[PDB]
């Protein structure tokens, strides 16, 4: 039943914060004149504080969509947190450094504001693109947490790491 699409993912990287805030964090890439981007800017440009918004509207040959990120909890080398629009999607990353790594904590919260943009169309025949959505979230955000481990302990040694 439509309630609340969130779901959470922790790992323990064997790679500093360094790397695992580098890797999590991927909207920035070489786009001084905008390529595959329309227009992608960063807080970087003005300052990564609480209500700042990294905004990039990104073009492909099939779709033109953008997308606005509000940092609502913006806590330096400890946890980047931003939110795709007014507490719509939330995007937090809780980053512990540890002596020997960083434990990256995802945590995705979608409320029913952008639940209402199915519901609202369908709403009974909505119930699978809520679902949809959500198992989305239940298997990608797992994957991308041991694809941000794997490519770090690769590029860190590769050799004897592996199980």
């Amino acid at each position: 039943m439509p309630k609340s699409l969130t779901f959470e993912d922790s790992i323990n990287i064997a790679a500093p914060i360094n790397q695992v805030y580098a890797l999590v964090s991927d909207i920035t890439r070489t786009g001084e004149w905008s390529p595959v981007c329309e227009k992608c800017w960063w807080d970087e440009d003005e300052g990564p504080v609480v209500g700042a918004h990294f905004t990039g509207r990104n073009v492909t040959p099939e779709r033109t969509w953008e997308t606005r990120s509000e940092v609502i909890v913006a806590e330096p080398n400890r946890c980047f947190g931003w939110s795709v629009t007014d507490g719509n999607v939330k995007w937090i990353y809780s980053m512990e450094p540890l002596e020997e790594g960083t434990v990256l904590t995802e945590s995705w919260e979608f409320t029913p504001k952008g639940q209402r943009f199915f519901h609202d169309k369908f709403g009974d025949k909505s119930i699978e693109e809520i679902e949809k959505r959500r198992l989305a979230a239940i298997t990608g955000i797992p994957e991308t947490l041991v694809a941000i481990q794997r490519i770090l302990e690769v590029e860190l040694e590769h050799h004897h790491h592996h199980h």
